[PDB]
């Protein structure tokens, strides 16, 4: 990482989206992007499930068939996965590490797919639970490894009618994380540093907790719910972070409907993970499963200058949004956005807050404007009294410096929110000369 490292709360890039171009070109494509992302300040990349899926060439990895086939055996109609070959993935990992960029594996262990029809004694009918033909010959399995079985019928949850893995069985524990021949062992052996656990509401937190006890590494769980209490409960029990879906929805409530107050209220009344425990919050503006925020500039300006650990969605960075503004925000996040937060001003369409700084980052002032006009405000920010502050985004159309005299008062300006015309709706300030 050029600036902050992953464990230091550096910015993360979700290096994919739903239905990325197939043909096994993804691993090499992302690898060609490491140099640029390195210079941009990306500290880690989150890659899609790497194992051969039931849908083979069309698989996004969430319907894993042969865990130990990272695109190396002809199976399910293809040698490479939709993303590429095992060597291409390994090479991608190595290139990332050459630049100090960490790699996060998307771990899909709630369900499995592509098994052969097999008569099931616990259901009284045929189920696709026969995984004895796995080309890798590793972690084979049958109905006993899925619900229902002689242990219990069900667990926390299921998904898309796919065989639901029973992590309580020793065979399954051994093959997934409890041994040096385990899936976790394999992923690590090729260089994966951290983990992103898929659909964790489908099984117990004890699974992630033990996985982590064995391998460690940065970890986040996809616990999709709006109840902060449930998310933090799982976070603490598993030992991992959680995606801040609560913040996600509140940002949409605010930024997409001129309702900044809804976000302020949420942040103040612990209605988001980040406002409760910032060390457990992995923030985002969009992911491959959901993308409801249309006013993404104020959104990115917020997760990249506010507390928490931000994730940049590939499609926003490499397709839909102005890359330079995001790169600029990444720089601001790693150099200025530190410390506690103080809300300075807010109304229906404006939000101004101060980051008081930490030992590495001086702090800053974020001014988000959702209105269609240029705005200005006299704000009291004693944190910057006696200093020269500079607007770091360039969103004001030019180089703007201002003196915050001893008084602590300063007139701050923000551009209109009209991204369709190049006005992004936000300005970020901090001491001049950083
Ligand atoms: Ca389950
Ligand atoms: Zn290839
Ligand atoms: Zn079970
Ligand atoms: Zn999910
Ligand atoms: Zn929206
Ligand atoms: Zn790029
Ligand atoms: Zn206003």
């Amino acid at each position: 990482a050029k600036y902050l490292e992953l464990e230091e709360g550096g910015v993360i890039m979700q290096a994919f989206y739903w239905d990325v171009p197939g043909g096994g070109i993804w691993w090499d494509h992302i690898r060609s992007k490491i140099p640029e992302w390195y210079e941009a300040g990306i500290s880690a990349i989150w890659l899609p499930p790497p194992s051969k899926g039931m849908s083979g060439g069309y698989s996004m990895g969430y319907d894993p068939y042969d865990y130990f086939d990272l695109g190396e055996y002809y199976q399910k109609g293809t040698v490479e996965t939709r993303f590429g070959s095992k060597e291409e993935l390994v090479r991608l990992i190595q290139t990332a590490h050459a630049y100090g960029i960490k790699v996060i594996a998307d771990v899909v262990i709630n369900h499995r797919a592509g098994g052969d029809l097999e008569w099931n004694p616990f259901v009284g009918d045929y189920t696709w639970t026969d995984f004895s033909k796995v080309a890798s010959g590793k972690y084979t399995a049958n109905y006993l490894d899925f619900h229902p079985n002689e242990l219990h019928c069900c667990d926390e949850g299921t998904f898309g009618g796919f065989p639901d893995i029973c992590h309580h069985k020793e065979w399954d524990q051994y093959w997934l994380w409890k041994s040096n021949e385990s899936y976790a062992a394999y992923l690590r052996s090729i260089g994966f540093d951290g983990w992103r656990f898929d659909y964790v509401k489908g099984y117990g937190a004890w699974v992630v907790r033990d996985w982590l006890n064995w391998w460690g590494g940065w970890a986040v769980g996809e616990y999709w719910d709006t109840n902060v209490d449930a998310l933090l409960s799982w976070a603490y029990e598993s030992g991992a972070k959680v995606f801040d879906f609560p913040l996600y929805y509140k940002m949409d409530e605010a930024f997409d409907n001129n309702n900044i107050p809804a976000l302020v209220y949420a942040l103040q009344n612990g209605q988001t993970v980040v406002s409760r425990d910032p060390f457990k919050a992995v923030t985002f503006v969009a992911n491959h499963d959901t993308d409801i925020i249309w006013n993404k500039y104020p959104a990115y300006a917020f997760i990249l200058t506010y507390e928490g650990q931000p994730v940049i969605f590939y499609r926003d960075f490499e397709e839909w949004l102005n890359k330079d503004k995001l790169i600029n925000l990444i720089w601001i996040h790693d150099h200025l956005a530190g410390g506690s937060t103080t809300i300075v001003y807010y109304d229906n369409d404006e939000l101004i807050f101060v980051r008081n700084g930490d030992s590495r980052r001086p702090g800053l002032i974020t001014y988000i404007n959702l209105s269609p006009n240029w705005v200005g405000r006299w704000v009291y920010v004693p944190k910057f009294a006696g200093a020269c502050i500079h607007e770091y985004t360039g969103n004001l159309g030019g180089w703007v410096d201002k003196r915050v005299d001893s008084s602590g008062w300063v007139y701050l300006e923000a551009p209109p929110h009209d991204p369709a015309n190049g006005y992004y709706g936000y300005s970020v300030w901090s001491y001049c000369g950083v």
